[PDB]
């Protein structure tokens, strides 16, 4: 037996060496999702998911395949009966009346290995499959996570707006007592006014988010079981990945997506195999049991049996180069193969390259809106003061209120950011397929 | 003769049976859409854009797809002539010559329903291919209507922008006078010259929103005739839907999507069937009727006429495992069907929860928007008045007329968004197929 | 040799023969972009992205798959040897040893142009293949070129942010030293200290986006050499397209896309072509030349070789209807290819119409921001000028100087979505692909 396929080289990654930025391991997504709950859905979704379900389907689809395509280089037997009438038009040479039945047993020896290869093209899918299942598997674990982070987020946010808003209805009512008592205009009054239904607006729309946040969440649950309400506790719910000082682009290389990509390009050089075997001279063995008759009354008698046994070995030639042409196919196919690869490596070498500047572009945002924050309870704080001794007037408390529900809602949807981006660094590193180291 | 597909059990939705909120009926989408616009255009583009006209021939190319399928049931015919030389290289054999001319009757008993299943699997992908082209009419429904609606907005926005900057030059005169004649400070009048400039700069943004909201409507439409212009008449474009106290999930199994997902199901089981019918023997009949010469002269002559007659039956024994492999692909990918339907039944559920949650965010915010907008209204005349007499620096009028602006706006994108999310809900029920 | 397929007539394009808006000419990609930078990172991408690679190769497949379908009509020869064993069960026929080589010369006729069809069909796909390379490289062009005047936008921002940021900084200063002596009061303090520790935080934002568009521009570019720097000059990076007065639709049909529509419904009627040639009769040649014994000792010898010559003809007469039922398909998927081509060329028209527009939106958009800006920066000077004589209080500073920051970052935006736009219409209009 002989293979015509090439060796496997592994492509050389195009991406740099190292990431700009004492050793990295898989500890499992029990240690990175600190919380219980983001633990707890997971391990829903991973047994009700149906893109998960229709995923490993898929992998079973595959070592079907594989199945049958490797039947055909094993020997196959078949039966068949049969009657033959047989006479003429106008001669009255009797009708005949031909009886046979008969057992063969086909062969393709393959020698050059041309099914073997195409059997190992489809073992290799296979392993592609299986990646690709993995691939579906630590995304779903990506998406569940962020679905309950992003739920939360809706229900801090609608919680601060009903506090602001409860806020605003003493400004309201500070106000309202000093105009009883001619101190201040009623244009503070209108203002105060304002915000309160400003408020209330936003009241109506965090409500929505939190509602939508909600269905989305059983979407990807795939059951429908009462949702998550709010964390007491905020803060500590993700442990960040540990990365060392300098670290290596190779991880990526145990990336699904690139490993799925790895096992499509070996399946293309079996292809190739199976494209230069077509070169070569195939030979097929097909021995048969036979019993013929006349009448049936004889069919399976004595003098009826017959044996057979034909060896045939058969050559191209001349073909116009259609075989030429199917091997230019495999080989292109194969470099574009190679293509593929590099582009799953090089997006993975980008993504994770962000994820890294975001870690400390958020950081630095998040403490500088502190502070900011902190700047602006001062700030709204001397405003009441000073509008209430007549200093000011009250468009500077409005302002410092105003500022003040900015800051405190990007604070909310930064530290989001912040612990999503962390999701995103596990998952774009090989992420949560282990759960226990 | 045998049919070996399994009997069709509908898969159990997963879904709740009631989303969480007499009987719907679907009124036609004449009555629906209120707007008499919106009517024209739904019927211009139902007969003139591409990717319905897509979906019709798509409809077509499967309903042909399942005549190729089918021929195969049936018996047939075929002619061949020929004439075959024959000689010896070396050996003094004269060469032969052997004329023929025979017509052949070939047919395929089909005794386990290997042939009559996969005309069934494709019987049922043209259901399929039919509740396709549906769904994408609906789709062109909500799409052109979506279409219209979002250029209208465009209408207003640019108009109320030019209303607002007719306001600002107000205001730069009333400040204006007053500075001629010493009232106020400069800095008044470069507060108001700098809302001039903003707004003139909104006003360029508006008019570019409005040309694409154009070429968007004429897009959707595939013709390119004048476009609608802006409605005098404001409210009560659409007849939103009327839902019943508990709602039943079934309404989402009478969908174009979940439908066709349901009929790739059945079409998976009919290759079940054939999968099946590929173990158990073939019988085959071929009839034929023939005429063979040696010379010429007389190849339709009397002598020459042979009648044949062949039945024949072949079975499998052993194929290393392919029928059975095969059998698995076709229980594995009806599997798939059966995945493939809950997710179109699951995303429909949540989808239709999302618009019946929207529908009372929307009008919530859009109600407190407007109270918000009176209150502004009164501190704007208040800061103005206040400003004149010197009691308050005119910040307090420039800030009433920003969050003023801002407010006018935010109200034009909520009834907006208002009433693009009930045409949501219309589609995602079933939607603009009927108009009666 | 006859050919069924029909003759091509081109769709009548159904979009306006004008856009509403001397001749238009494309002057290559090295004219329109001005900015030396971006005519060397086009360079560096069109030798290294692996998206244009892959269509590339892509092409090359389709040349392959035409001489793989184009072999059919030459004539095939093929050799074969073989031994047969023939007996009887229990009769004691001696068991029969029957030795065969064989040299076989096929060759299919095709008189009505079946396989002649096919292979043109595969001819013209081959085409779409390459305009469809045309349209990959055109967009590769348009991506590294955003790529990088998108860089150079995160560079703007950033530094505008770092000098706003000084600026607030004196500002604070100016407010810390009338406190120190009783002037102001303390609410103008943290007013000030607000806004600092605000353009702090956007600061941070700004340097995630500029590492973020310096990793995009190296994804596109596909080599990982020092990213540009920020550019000392602004202003004249593009040369826009010059337009004639009444401009023509007929521009949209050489784009690649549309094109590649072209070719495909070409091949859709060579396909109606094969399946016309169904219903015809075909003619088969098979010559022959083989050497039959019985004892392999005389294989190739004087008695053995025998030649042959067998011409057929069959005829399709009855099939249920299955060529007629192949022709309908061919057909409907040939008016699908029509479709095809009408939707390619109304987005196209959509498309440029919208850069069009937006030509106009955003010079006069930016013209009145640059406005509203001058206007800002003479309330700022008034309100800090008055701030110093007690005349109205900090948060009209504070005022100024926000609207100010907001317009700064608005006309950056701005002159960037300017200079995209007119990528997009160079793009649209048939692009990069000459120099």
């Amino acid at each position: 037996c002989v293979s015509l396929a090439p060796e496997y080289q592994r492509p050389p990654a195009p991406v740099p060496q190292q990431f700009s930025l004492n050793s990295y391991q898989d500890t499992g997504w029990r240690n990175f999702f600190v919380d219980p709950q983001v633990s707890r859905l997971i391990g829903e979704a991973l047994n009700n998911n149906r893109d998960l379900r229709m995923a490993a389907l898929k992998v079973e689809e595959a070592r079907a395949q594989f199945n049958v395509t490797d039947a055909d280089r094993y020997p196959q037997l078949n039966a068949s009966s049969g009657i033959t009438y047989n006479g003429g038009l106008k001669g009255d040479k009797p009708t005949t009346q031909e009886y046979d039945a008969g057992l063969e047993l086909s062969y393709e020896l393959d020698f050059f290995g041309k099914l073997k290869n195409m059997s190992e093209a489809d073992r290799q899918n296979y392993f592609a499959s299986e990646e690709a299942r993995r691939a579906v598997h630590i995304l779903l674990v990506s998406n569940v996570s962020q679905s309950y982070f992003s739920q939360q987020l809706a229900y801090e946010q609608l919680r601060i707006a009903r506090e602001t808003l409860k806020n605003y209805e003493q400004s309201y009512a500070f106000v309202e007592q000093q105009l009883v008592t001619g101190s201040t205009n009623v244009l503070a009054l209108e203002q105060a006014r304002g915000q309160i239904e400003s408020t209330r607006a936003e009241i109506a729309k965090r409500e929505g988010d939190l509602a939508q946040a909600n269905n989305a969440l059983q979407l990807v649950l795939g059951t429908y079981r009462a949702v998550p309400s709010e964390k007491g506790i905020k803060g500590g719910e993700i442990a960040p990945v540990k990365l060392p000082p300098n670290l290596s682009s190779q991880i990526l290389l145990q990336r699904p997506d690139i490993m799925e990509a790895e096992y499509q390009l070996k399946a293309a050089d079996a292809n190739i195999g199976a494209a230069r075997a077509a070169f070569f001279p195939s030979i097929t063995l097909t021995s048969g049991l036979s019993s013929s008759s006349t009448e049936l009354s004889s069919l399976f008698t004595s003098g009826s049996g017959m044996w057979n046994f034909i060896p045939k070995i058969e050559i191209p030639i001349f073909n116009a180069g259609r075989n030429k042409a199917n091997l230019k196919l495999a080989e292109i196919r194969q470099q574009q193969s190679v293509v593929n690869y590099e582009q799953k490596i090089q997006s993975a070498f980008k993504d994770v390259s962000d994820t890294l500047a975001l870690r400390d572009s958020l950081s630095q945002q998040l403490e500088s809106q502190q502070r900011y924050l902190d700047s602006l309870q001062i700030t709204l704080q001397r405003a009441r003061g000073l509008y209430a001794s007549g200093a000011v007037s009250y468009i500077e408390v409005l302002d410092a209120e105003r500022s003040l529900f900015a800051t405190q809602q990007t604070i909310l949807d930064l530290t989001y950011s912040r612990q999503v981006n962390e999701i995103n660094l596990f998952t774009a590193l090989g992420g949560g397929w282990v759960e226990k180291h």
